[PDB]
């Protein structure tokens, strides 16, 4: 088939870092994949763009998406409310990895995180739905405004996003 492309550029405080491209793996998770593009587009009039990523832990991950509530609590699909768990067919293999964040077993909203490491005690339990691209770079600088528990030095946002392919 055709794996779509998205793009975020990313900004500290507003200042602009840089721009993050990721593959979308619609051919193993369509459903999955399909949100976070229309999301990623804000087609359905509502999306990532102005949202931040309100959780940072170096050597772990980079967790945002919650355009609702913007605190890691709301965020909605493009489905409803929340979808089930599509399937546990990819892992979370290293650094790069895009998988859905959760509350638990088919709770799927809008909320994500990118892998900065492998992370395979989360294989089964978060739905891997695609890949960076470009700009791994610029997540490694995103890692540095994180912390331990997460909280965030400054504000990390989505200054923009959209589809490149
Ligand atoms: C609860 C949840 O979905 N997440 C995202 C992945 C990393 C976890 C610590 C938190």
């Amino acid at each position: 088939m055709v794996n779509p492309t998205v793009f975020f550029d990313i900004a500290v405080d507003g200042e602009p870092l840089g721009r993050v491209s990721f593959e979308l793996f619609a051919d193993k998770v369509p459903k999955t994949a399909e949100n976070f593009r229309a999301l990623s587009t804000g087609e359905k009039g509502f999306g990532y763009k102005g949202s931040c990523f309100h959780r940072i832990i170096p050597g772990f991950m980079c967790q945002g998406g919650d355009f609702t509530r913007h605190n890691g609590t709301g965020g909605k699909s493009i489905y409803g409310e929340k979808f089930e768990d599509e399937n546990f067919i990819l892992k979370h293999t290293g650094p790069g990895i895009l998988s859905m964040a959760n509350a638990g077993p088919n709770t799927n909203g809008s909320q994500f995180f990118i892998c900065t490491a492998k992370t395979e005690w989360l294989d089964g339990k978060h739905v891997v739905f695609g890949k960076v691209k470009e700009g791994m770079n610029i997540v490694e600088a995103m890692e540095r405004f994180g912390s331990r528990n997460g909280k965030t030095s400054k504000k990390i946002t989505i200054a923009d996003c959209g589809q490149l392919e």
